[PDB]
């Protein structure tokens, strides 16, 4: 099994006027958002991703359609199909993650305890799994 | 636009892999985020929103399909289609507004400043028109 991931639940407010969820910083989840950002209009035939981080934490939802994450760490390999906009994806650090088959129309939100900072990416699977192995075996 | 509405621009980085537009409170918008919520599968008829708050500062951002805006003040009215998901729309205090024609598919994001606090909402428009009649009249 995969260290550092959650799927973490939020309120869906779901009536005649629609469907409405809520996310506050450190009550809904567990840090305070210092950043957002979104992927949208990503080709079917996409793989994003393909980054770690050493001290981020981040939460992945998609509020629109569909999309897939690979998560892996060493040894271990998940996917995770995001469909549900009710329902984060929590990566803490050294998880390595990649994001495929948007489906038409998706949207991919994800928060952020950080600002951005190229510094904290690892973009080298080499270099990740080199670090990776001195947390994990 | 009105009083204390603003568009704001956002990075939108695009390439053959998608769109990625990234808010970093403080820096792209001007407050701290506190608090997101997002409406998504609102029927065609809906309308929502239908409220003002008296200290909350927020950001409207439409990341799929269009929505229309609603905002008024006292006797001055302005509708604004959200369909770009690298503009945001500012509304500080005391403005009210309600959210309309909401496509198929639509997301609407919102970013707050402060934490969800009901006590904040003016949600009768009466009440909205009298308090904000102090702020806006000479
Ligand atoms: C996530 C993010 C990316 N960017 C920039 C950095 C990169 O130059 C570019 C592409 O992001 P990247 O992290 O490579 O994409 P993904 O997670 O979708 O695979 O966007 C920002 O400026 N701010 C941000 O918050
Ligand atoms: C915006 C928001 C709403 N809610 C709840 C309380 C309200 O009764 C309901 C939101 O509806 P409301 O704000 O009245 O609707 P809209 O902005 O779409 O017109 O859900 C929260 O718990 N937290 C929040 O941040």
């Amino acid at each position: 099994m995969l260290y550092n991931v959650a799927l973490i639940k939020f309120k869906d407010i779901a009536d005649k006027r629609g469907h409405l969820t809520p996310i506050e910083g450190k009550i809904d989840i567990p840090f305070d958002i210092k950043r957002v950002y979104y992927i949208t209009k990503v080709d079917k035939d996409i793989t994003r991703g393909y980054h770690s981080h050493k001290k981020l934490h981040q939460v992945l939802i998609c509020l629109n359609g569909s999309v897939k994450i690979r998560l892996k760490i060493p040894d271990e390999e998940k996917i995770i199909e995001l469909n549900d906009p009710s329902v984060g994806l929590y990566i803490g650090p050294l998880v390595w993650h990649e994001m495929f088959d948007f489906t038409e129309g998706c949207v991919l939100l994800v928060l952020a305890s950080e600002y951005y900072d190229e510094t904290d990416y690892i973009r080298n699977y080499d270099f990740y799994i080199d670090e990776a192995k001195k947390r994990f075996l």
